[PDB]
């Protein structure tokens, strides 16, 4: 196969430290990575054993639920099935817990060492030597066998995965026809994409279901027996943390939901502004929708910011969790007449910093991710219990014969439905003989070919149908393959035949199109074909697999007349002359190549006659950043930050101060306690609870302001992007993709305004916590630093090392994704054809396929992850071994406090580096979006919509313009359209000028409506164009395009957005325009909200509505953007009487291909190879003495 898996040959050293996965890497760091790099999965990890073995269990569990009477149950298979190999990992979870709890006491017994410090006393000097060698021991055991341990959970989830994924296709696969029309495919191919891959987190934090209340309550009891009774204290505020935080994300959620109602409509107007662009920029319009998105955007921001301000002020309560708890509990433990050690106060610290860490992160989320599969799991299970055909027999013996007869069937698509679709229809088949249904679509003919039990099942007809069926569907399907695959679908390679289809059938132009040969690989769902190809191919498939019986919904209709005559010759009269050959048809040759004909109603057979019968640079960072706010904002930012941390490390710093002032107090004023150097409560407790206070205000604070910065830069950046494409010129819209551009408005935006903004305050606060760590281990130990230097560097190159190459992976695994869903939905078109072939085992090994190279992708993925995760951990492990016993070389030099501070410290650096990392790490992955967005908001605008003529009002004095050695660009650097046009309009005249391509009549609309760049002298009203700025220039000039769409908001909008018309303006203007009587039908009236993209208003009165605008507008010129011709006869005499008497108002030029609405006009602008060779009216050029205009009138009719 592909490089075996090394993890089979393994051992158990290279499996812990994944040593194995080295080699990779390397190549990972040589070059790019594609998919024959990749490693193949084991073999008790394909999809087709867990499949398997999956449904053993679930059929299992459905026999005994069945025989018991009850629902079946599939949480109830899932258990069954993977509890065995799940309890171990429990087993592991357990000694995770007890490493993890029982650490802070060998901390106690270190600093108790230092509490009680004798210089000759050597055999303490041991004793706490021990003591830090078992400690360094259970933090080497938490650090490379959790990450161990979390690679077999995650397999375990991702084994669940497939093993899902696999049920639900081989459901698919088995699926009924009503059951197809009461499930859309859309929702199947979203139980493979969103609704399955919760099973890849629950798995993650199952077990601490049950660990994390044992290990809370473990904790207490150690608590207890350090402190006593004030203990509890701490504990009761961590319970309290549990439901009001939880409380608060509801109210999150509630906010987030009115938000995604904006977001939509804000994004729909998004979609109608980017797709009609020209013609919002050829009506003057954009005020209109700038001010809506304005309004949206707004709305959108306020309802943002409240949401953001509750999320910072949950990330502000659990920074300053930890010291409430502490400075809660110890204030009990003081008041109740106690006095505080440095051992006590550590052992207390570091043990609520965990059970805190557990029960506030791990198991509200291992409920959240329970409850989520939970919900998944029911809808999943629903769905396999969703009915299947009723059920699917093995076809009745095939016994060489082909009799088949329909005798007053009445069973239909839906069988409680009433209508009759087929019956009647009664005859019998016969074996050898040629058939050929011939007729309107009726309401049947699907039922022949279905007639193969497909959807007909005989509720009183009977049909023996016996022999090997070829079924070909009115819309032919493509299958993901190659296409060897397609041709073939399962048959051997059998070179002649194929050869005979390539000349019978005529494949050999396919030979000739295929850009490979025929090694050519079928395109991603089967494009690299087209209609004839897949049609052909259907039956191409039936005859070269040389089924029996031929059903064909017109797949000769398609085709040419010289491969139809290839197949009736050769095919149907010779090859295919032991095959039925049901074929419906419409043209005379497929008629009268038949022998028997079938024409269908409701029901009732009529008749049977025959014939004759990378990384994102500095710049980026910096825009986003002034983007958010003055750099005296960023200042004040980064002191409140620095703030926030300085009173984070010095609550506890004032608790190792006292403790370490209570060392030499214990030394004075506690052995010689009879002075009773009382510790004043006041003033000591009072510094202690300003520390925390301004802990807690500076962290909310903090959070708030980065929060709000951010999402301030994002609402500038969006306005600016708004403002910026608003002005972009039309080639953009044409260069790019309208999918693009509302990915970039959307996806991106959405980006900034909720998971970037998040992740960089995160990443920021978990950063300053782990320079908070290392600082305070070094202020302790100076020494420390020099062992510092040289693990820092080696961590940044080791990241250099993992991201080279994890980012591939990641992107691998992203392009492996899609091909499942596409072949589940590949199938989903094609099933009747499937179940046609017998062919489920053929598309469930390629399904299997297609998941198990997906699982490669995943495997490597979970695993890469885990690599680079061990290796930092075991860079934090190393500095805890540093620090404890660098601590324990000297000790000469230090006391209780500090080494306790710094010990605890160091044993919380480990999960904060973790956290630091990856989300560095995701919001470097993220930073493209803001790249993007800055690429957008920075591409070239066109002129100023004013620049500084304005001229005086009553313009369009004159209307003349003119055309003086123009030399058009198309786009620049494009090719030459228009070569010194020089048309002449008269002054304030109901005359119009107008070109003919996008660009000759767009070199119009840039003299006046502004959308071309002709190059020549351009005098509009003896002005030239080129002074007036964008919407003066676009004001005066009425327009019809191609397809006169209509824009969703109300009918009042649509009809005048700008308001310059009264309200008897648009009563007696729509009466005189009758489309008074349409109007005042509809129920809102003037104002009523259109649907989408005006549904309600027909194709004429949506022409009618944009004319009906113009009338209002009360322009001198109009330009019908070749609309003369494509124009609803009511409407061509309409318009006829219009520039009679009711455009007189408006001028139109008729351009056209429809003659009748031509020779009706003034003038005709008659142009070869683009260019006007002639200028004069349509009379003298209409006859036959005339050069183009007779060719036009001979030739193109
Ligand atoms: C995960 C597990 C939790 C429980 C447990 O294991 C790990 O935790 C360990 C702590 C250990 C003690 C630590 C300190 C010393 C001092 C040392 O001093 C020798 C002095 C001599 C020089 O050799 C003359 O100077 C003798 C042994 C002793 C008492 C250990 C005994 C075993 C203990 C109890 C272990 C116990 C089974
Ligand atoms: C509600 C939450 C869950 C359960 C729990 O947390 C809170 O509830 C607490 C009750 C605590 C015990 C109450 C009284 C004492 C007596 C004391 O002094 C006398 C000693 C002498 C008595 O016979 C000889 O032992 C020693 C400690 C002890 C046993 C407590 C231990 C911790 C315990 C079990 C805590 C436990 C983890
Ligand atoms: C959900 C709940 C939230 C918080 C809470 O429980 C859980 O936290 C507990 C702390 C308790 C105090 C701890 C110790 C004592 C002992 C005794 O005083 C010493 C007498 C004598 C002994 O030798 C001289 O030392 C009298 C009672 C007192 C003050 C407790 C009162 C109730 C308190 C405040 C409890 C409070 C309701
Ligand atoms: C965990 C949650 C946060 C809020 C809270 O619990 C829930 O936190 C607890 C702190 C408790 C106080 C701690 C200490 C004392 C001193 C004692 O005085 C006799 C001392 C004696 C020897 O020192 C003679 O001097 C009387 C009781 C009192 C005031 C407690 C009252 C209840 C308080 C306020 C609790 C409060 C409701
Ligand atoms: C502290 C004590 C020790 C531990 C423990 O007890 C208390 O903590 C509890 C947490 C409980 C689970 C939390 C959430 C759910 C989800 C729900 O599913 C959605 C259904 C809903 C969706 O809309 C309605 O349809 C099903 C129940 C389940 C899995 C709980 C199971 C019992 C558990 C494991 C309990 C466990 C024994
Ligand atoms: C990012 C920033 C880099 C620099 C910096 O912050 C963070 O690093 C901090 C460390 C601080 C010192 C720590 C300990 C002491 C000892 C004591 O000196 C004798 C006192 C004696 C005679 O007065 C008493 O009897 C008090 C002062 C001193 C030197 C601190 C000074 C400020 C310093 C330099 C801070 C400085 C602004
Ligand atoms: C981004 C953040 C900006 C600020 C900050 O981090 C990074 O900068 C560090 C300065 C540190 C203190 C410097 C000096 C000491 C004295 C030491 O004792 C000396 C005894 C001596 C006798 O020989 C040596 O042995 C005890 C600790 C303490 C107070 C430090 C605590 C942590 C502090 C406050 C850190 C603080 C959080
Ligand atoms: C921008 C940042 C704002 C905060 C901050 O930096 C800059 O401001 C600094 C002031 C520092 C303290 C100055 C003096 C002392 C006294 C010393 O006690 C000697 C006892 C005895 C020995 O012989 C005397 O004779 C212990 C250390 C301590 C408390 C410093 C702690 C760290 C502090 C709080 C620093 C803190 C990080
Ligand atoms: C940002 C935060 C604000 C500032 C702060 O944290 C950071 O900085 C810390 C430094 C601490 C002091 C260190 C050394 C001394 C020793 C001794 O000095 C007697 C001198 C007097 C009598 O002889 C002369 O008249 C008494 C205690 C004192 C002043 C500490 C008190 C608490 C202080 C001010 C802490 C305070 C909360
Ligand atoms: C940052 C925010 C501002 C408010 C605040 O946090 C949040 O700031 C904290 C500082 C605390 C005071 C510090 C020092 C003392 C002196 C002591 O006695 C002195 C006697 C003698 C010297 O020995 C005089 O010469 C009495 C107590 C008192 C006033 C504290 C009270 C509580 C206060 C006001 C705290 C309060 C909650
Ligand atoms: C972080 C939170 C906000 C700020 C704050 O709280 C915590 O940080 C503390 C800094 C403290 C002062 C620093 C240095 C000393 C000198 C020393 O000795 C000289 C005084 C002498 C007479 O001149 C007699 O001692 C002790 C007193 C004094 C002035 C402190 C007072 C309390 C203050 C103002 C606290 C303040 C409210
Ligand atoms: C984000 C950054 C992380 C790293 C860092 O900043 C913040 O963390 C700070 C901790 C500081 C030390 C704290 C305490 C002291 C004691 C003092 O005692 C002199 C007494 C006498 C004998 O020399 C004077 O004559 C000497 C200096 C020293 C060791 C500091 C050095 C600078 C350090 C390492 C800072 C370092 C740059
Ligand atoms: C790149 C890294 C930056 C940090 C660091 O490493 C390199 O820079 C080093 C400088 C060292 C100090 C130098 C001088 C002295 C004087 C001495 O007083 C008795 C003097 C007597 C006997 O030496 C003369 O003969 C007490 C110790 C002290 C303060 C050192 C402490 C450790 C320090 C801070 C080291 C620290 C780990
Ligand atoms: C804690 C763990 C310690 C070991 C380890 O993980 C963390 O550290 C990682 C760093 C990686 C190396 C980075 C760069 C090079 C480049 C090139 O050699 C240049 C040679 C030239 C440079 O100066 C002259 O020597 C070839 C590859 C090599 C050596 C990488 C190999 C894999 C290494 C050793 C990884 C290894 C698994
Ligand atoms: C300490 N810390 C910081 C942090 C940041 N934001 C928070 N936000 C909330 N709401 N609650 C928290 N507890 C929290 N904690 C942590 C710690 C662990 C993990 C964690 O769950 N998992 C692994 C990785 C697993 C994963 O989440 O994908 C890690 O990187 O530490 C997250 C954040
Ligand atoms: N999915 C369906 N659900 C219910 N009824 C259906 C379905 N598909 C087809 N029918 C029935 O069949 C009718 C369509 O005519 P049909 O028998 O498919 O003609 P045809 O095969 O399209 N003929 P031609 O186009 O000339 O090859 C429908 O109007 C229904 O009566
Ligand atoms: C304490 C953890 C800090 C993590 C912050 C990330 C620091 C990375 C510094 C180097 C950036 C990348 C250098 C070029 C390589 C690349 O293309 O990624
Ligand atoms: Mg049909």
């Amino acid at each position: 196969e592909v490089k075996p898996n090394p993890l089979q040959d393994a051992n158990l050293c290279s499996r812990v430290f994944f040593w194995w996965l080295n080699p990779l890497f390397k190549i990972g760091h040589k070059r790019r990575l594609e998919e024959d790099d990749m490693y193949s999965v084991l073999p008790e990890d394909r999809s087709q054993h867990l499949g398997e073995e999956l449904q053993g269990f679930w059929d299992k569990e459905v026999l005994r639920a069945e025989n018991d009477a009850q629902k079946p149950s599939l949480t109830r298979a899932i258990i069954k099935c993977y509890w065995k190999s799940y309890l171990v990992l429990g087993i592991f979870t357990l000694i995770e817990e007890s490493a993890k709890v029982i650490q802070p006491i060998f901390l106690g017994k270190i600093i108790n060492y230092f509490e009680n410090y004798d210089p000759m006393d050597s055999v303490a000097l041991n004793t706490a030597y021990a003591y830090a060698t078992v400690l360094t021991f259970c933090t080497l055991i938490l650090a490379i066998l959790h990450h161990l341990y979390f690679y077999h959970v995650q397999c375990a989830g991702m084994r669940l995965r497939v093993a899902m994924c696999h049920m639900i296709y081989r459901k698919a696969l088995r699926l009924s026809n009503m059951a197809m029309g009461k499930t859309t495919t859309g929702q199947i191919v979203n139980l493979l994409s969103n609704d399955v891959n919760k099973f890849d987190q629950v798995t993650v934090f199952l077990h601490f279901l049950w660990a994390g209340p044992l290990q809370a309550i473990a904790v207490t009891a150690l608590l207890w027996m350090e402190i006593g009774i004030s203990c509890l204290a701490g504990m009761a505020v961590l319970i309290i943390l549990l439901p009001l935080q939880s409380c608060f994300g509801k109210l999150f959620s509630s906010l987030r939901s009115k938000t995604a109602t904006f977001t939509d409509a804000r994004i729909r107007t998004m979609n109608e502004v980017i797709t009609g662009i020209r013609i919002i920029k050829m009506y003057a319009w954009e005020k209109s929708f700038s001010n809506l998105i304005t309004n949206l955007r707004k709305k959108e921001i306020s309802k943002i910011l409240r949401s953001s301000c509750l999320r910072g002020m949950n990330l502000a309560s659990f920074f300053s969790a930890s010291k409430i708890i502490v400075f809660v509990t110890f204030t009990t433990y003081v008041l109740l007449g106690s006095v505080i050690t440095a051992s006590r106060v550590f052992v207390a610290v570091t043990l609520y910093g965990a059970v805190r860490l557990t029960v506030t992160l791990f198991f509200p989320s291992a409920i959240e991710r329970v409850s989520e599969a939970i919900v998944s799991i029911r809808r999943i299970q629903t769905f396999l219990l969703l009915d299947e055909i009723s059920q699917r027999n093995r076809q009745l013996p095939s016994d060489g014969k082909k009799m088949v007869h329909v005798q007053d069937f009445t069973a239909f698509w839906d069988k409680a439905s009433e209508t009759p679709t087929l019956q009647g229809l009664s005859f019998t088949v016969r074996p050898g003989e040629l058939l050929a249904v011939v007729g309107p679509v009726g309401a049947g003919k699907s039922s022949l070919l279905s007639a193969v039990l497909g959807e007909l099942a005989p509720s009183h007809g009977l049909v023996s149908v016996h022999g090997r069926i070829a079924y070909v569907s009115q819309q032919p399907w493509v299958f993901s393959g190659t296409l060897r695959s397609n041709i073939l679908f399962g048959k051997k390679y059998e070179k002649e035949r194929y050869e005979k289809v390539i000349k019978a059938c005529a494949l050999k132009k396919d030979l000739q199109l295929l850009e490979d040969g025929d090694l050519t690989v079928i395109g991603d769902r089967g494009t690299t074909l087209s209609g004839g190809q897949k049609a052909r191919v259907n039956l191409a498939r039936a005859v070269y697999q040389d089924a029996d019986i031929y059903l064909l919904d017109d797949p000769l209709s398609a085709v040419d007349a010289e491969v139809s005559r290839h197949l009736f010759e050769l095919c149907i009269c010779q090859i295919l002359h032991e095959k039925i050959t049901i074929l419906v048809t419409h043209q005379l040759q497929y008629l009268k190549a038949a022998s028997q004909i079938l024409i269908l109603k409701d029901g009732k057979m009529v008749q049977k006659g025959t014939y004759t019968e990378g990384k994102v640079g500095f710049q980026a960072y910096k825009n986003y950043f002034r983007a958010g706010a003055h750099w005296i904002v960023f200042i004040f930012l980064i002191l409140l930050n620095t703030a926030a941390q300085v009173a984070y490390v010095l609550q506890d710093w004032w608790l190792s101060y006292w403790a370490n002032k209570q060392s030499m107090l214990n030394v004075t004023v506690n052995g010689g306690g009879n002075v009773t150097e009382k510790l004043d409560l006041n003033w000591y407790l009072g510094i202690y609870s300003g520390l925390t206070v301004a802990t807690v205000l500076f962290g909310i604070a903090r959070s708030l302001l980065v929060f709000y910065v951010l999402v301030n830069s994002s609402q500038t950046l969006h306005n600016k992007m708004f403002e910026s494409i608003l002005k972009a010129p039309v080639l953009f819209f044409d260069r790019n993709p309208i999918g693009r551009i509302l990915n970039r408005f959307s996806k991106d935006i959405g980006h900034l305004d909720d998971l970037l903004p998040l992740t960089f305050l995160d990443f920021i606060q978990t950063l300053l916590q782990v320079v908070g760590v290392v600082s305070v281990a070094v202020a302790v130990i100076p020494w420390i630093a020099i062992p510092l230097v040289p693990l820092g560097i080696i961590f940044i190159f080791l990241r250099r090392y993992f991201l080279e190459t994890s980012r591939d992976v990641k992107r691998l695994e992203s392009t492996t994704r899609s091909p499942v869903f596409s072949h589940l939905s590949s199938s989903l078109q094609g099933l009747w054809t499937i179940r046609a072939y017998k062919a489920e085992e053929r598309c469930q090994e390629l399904f299997d396929a297609h998941q198990d190279l997906h699982s490669e992708a995943w495997f490597l993925f979970l695993t890469t992850s885990r690599w680079f995760a061990v290796r930092l951990d075991a860079i934090c492990a190393m500095f805890v071994i540093i620090v404890a016993f660098g601590s324990l070389i000297l000790a000469k030099t230090l006391d209780a406090g500090q080494v306790g501070l710094a010990l605890s410290y160091a044993l919380t650096l480990m999960g904060m580096f973790q956290w630091c990392v990856r989300q560095s790490a995701e919001v470097e992955n993220m930073m493209i979006s803001v790249e993007r967005v800055i690429e957008y908001t920075d591409l070239e605008k066109e002129a100023p919509w004013e620049y500084q003529k304005r001229p005086p009002p009553a313009w369009p004095h004159e209307g003349v313009i003119i055309f003086d050695n123009v030399n058009f660009m198309y786009s620049p650097g494009g090719p030459l359209v228009l070569k010194h046009l020089t048309a002449l309009i008269k002054s304030q005249e109901k005359v119009g000028i107008v070109g003919r391509t996008g660009a000759g009549k767009s070199s119009l609309i840039s003299a006046l409506f502004r959308l071309s760049e002709p190059e020549g002298k351009i005098w509009i009203d003896k002005i030239l164009t080129t002074e007036i700025g964008l919407h003066d220039l676009r004001k005066k000039m009425s327009i019809i395009p191609q397809e006169p769409v209509l824009f969703t908001g109300t009918m009042r909008k649509n009809l005048d957005p700008f308001n310059e018309h009264t309200d008897e303006e648009l009563w007696n203007a729509l009466q005189e325009v009758q489309l008074k009587e349409t109007i005042e039908d509809l129920p809102g009236k003037m104002d009523t909200e259109l649907a989408e993209s005006g549904s309600n208003f027909s194709v004429g009165q949506r022409q009618l509505v944009c004319l009906a605008r113009a009338i209002l507008r009360k322009n001198q010129i109009l330009i019908i953007d070749e609309a003369t011709a494509n124009v609803d006869p009511r409407t061509d005499e309409l318009i006829q009487k219009k520039i009679r008497e009711k455009f007189a108002h408006c001028t139109v030029l008729t351009i056209a291909h429809r003659l009748n609405t031509i020779i009706d006009s003034d003038k005709i602008m008659v142009l070869d190879s683009g260019r006007l060779k002639e200028y004069d009216e349509p009379y003298v050029l209409l006859q036959n003495k005339e050069s183009l205009f007779y060719k036009m009138v001979q030739q193109l009719g």
